[PDB]
């Protein structure tokens, strides 16, 4: 329901929008936040929903927020505020001075060294199962390439058996698009569970996979502790699990549906790097936030220390403020401005592996199935949450248009 509004907050700026179940998700998720775009809309505004918050609207105001991390702290991060208080991984519930530390770290398991040392998987993988499922003429997407991709990347990254995704992919999507049967923070203790066992043996007997890595590196040339190496270990698991998985089905679906698109990679390759950046603007996916740390007026709007804030990064790139016709993909825009990967001292230290992921994608594909598209009559779905998503993407061709390498 919608939660009492608070005395300092003004009538006027109130606008209900559910970030876990926006009313317009039938035209798009993107579609769904975009109405907070409207002509009538305000640059921020206050929503009942979800325990009551603050959402800023403009790229501006987001990209301001982002880089002030002294009002806007990053401890409280997630929306409901129970999920923001049990939210520790690191580096992502820190603020400076303190998380700068881990961000070396972290870099050395997920960073582009981290690339280089998988380079050679990544083709392979990518690969092989796209040729695996060229001659069937059909797949359901969302399971055939957009999770087994990049989870098998990561879980081979990380030195995990590859029969515990199940059971890790379904923790993790309660934390960023929960179905009710758990909490923020029983996923977490669940994911804990899971590892602290893992981080102890990794300890005693180091490897040379990323879990060894993070649990017996250093911090500013001092030892990480087990809890630390535990908190920053999630987080891995969670941008392993949620992140390029939603991602790659947004691209494909559009593909599908845009056979002009399609011809123009296929006729000029060389344009899958800037289709990618094109791509993460258009169909930009992550939606997290911060806590006031004091009484600030921003933009005209008072805000009162402990309100949430969620600074939608998805929204950004699709403010008209920062590129006209937002809602259109041109793989020639001139200035791709955007967020998809955030702002501020936080900014995605595996956004190379991603990219690389998308790019190999798009160029393994195309080549071996040019032609492609959605399975007649089917209406794709999407889902919104911290991370939005695709429900199922069932995708048809002509196995006689399509190339084996
Ligand atoms: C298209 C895919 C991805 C997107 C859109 C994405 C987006 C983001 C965003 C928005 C943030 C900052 C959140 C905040 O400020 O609170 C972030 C942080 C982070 N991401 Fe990514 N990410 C992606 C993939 C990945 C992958 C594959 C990895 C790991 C290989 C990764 C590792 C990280 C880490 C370690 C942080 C935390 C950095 C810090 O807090 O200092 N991300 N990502
Ligand atoms: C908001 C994010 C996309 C960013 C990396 C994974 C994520 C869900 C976090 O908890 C940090
Ligand atoms: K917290």
């Amino acid at each position: 329901n919608l939660a009492p509004l608070p005395p300092h907050v003004p009538e006027h700026l109130v606008f209900d929008f559910d970030m876990y179940n926006p009313s317009n998700l039938s035209a798009g998720v993107q579609e769904a936040w975009a109405v907070l775009q409207e002509s009538n809309v305000p640059d921020l505004v206050w929503t009942r929903c979800n325990g009551g918050h603050w959402i800023a609207t403009r790229g501006q105001l987001i990209r301001e927020a982002y880089e002030d991390y002294r009002h806007f702290s990053s401890e409280c991060p997630f929306i409901p505020r129970e999920a923001g208080e049990a939210y520790d991984f690191i580096p992502t519930s820190m603020d400076p001075p303190e998380q700068r530390q881990f961000r070396a770290l972290a870099n050395q398991v997920v960073g582009m060294p981290v690339v280089d040392k998988l380079e050679n998987r990544i083709q392979e993988l990518a690969c092989s199962l796209i040729e695996s499922l060229r001659p069937q003429g059909q797949c359901n997407f969302t399971e055939d390439y957009a999770e087994p991709f990049p989870i098998r990347i990561f879980m081979l990254l990380a030195g995990l058996p590859e029969e515990d995704i199940p059971h890790l992919k379904y923790l993790t999507d309660q934390m960023t698009r929960p179905d009710g049967s758990m909490t923020f923070a029983e996923a977490k203790e669940a994911l804990y569970d899971y590892l602290i066992p893992i981080i102890e043996q990794r300890r005693q007997k180091p490897g040379t996979d990323a879990i060894s890595i993070v649990a017996n590196g250093q911090v500013n040339g001092r030892p990480i502790t087990s809890d630390e190496a535990k908190r920053m270990c999630g987080l891995l698991l969670v941008t392993g699990l949620d992140t390029v998985v939603n991602f790659l089905s947004f691209s494909m679906e559009f593909l599908a549906k845009s056979p002009e698109h399609r011809q123009e990679l296929i006729e000029r390759p060389e344009r899958i790097p800037a289709a990618c950046e094109e791509l993460l603007r258009r169909f930009s996916l992550v939606a997290d936030g911060r806590i006031l740390t004091s009484d600030y007026e921003f933009h005209g709007v008072q805000l009162k220390k402990g309100d949430q804030i969620l600074l939608p990064q998805m929204l950004s790139g699709l403010d008209e403020r920062e590129n006209a016709c937002p809602m259109h993909v041109d793989f020639s825009r001139q200035k791709v401005s955007h967020t998809t990967f955030g702002h501020g001292s936080h900014l995605c230290l595996g956004q190379h592996l991603a990219r690389r992921e998308i790019i190999v994608t798009l160029k393994e594909w195309l080549t071996r199935i040019p032609d492609f598209s959605i399975a007649p009559g089917a209406q794709i779905q999407h889902k919104s949450g911290i991370v939005s998503g695709v429900q199922a993407l069932p995708l048809v061709w002509d196995p006689a248009t399509t190339k084996a390498v």
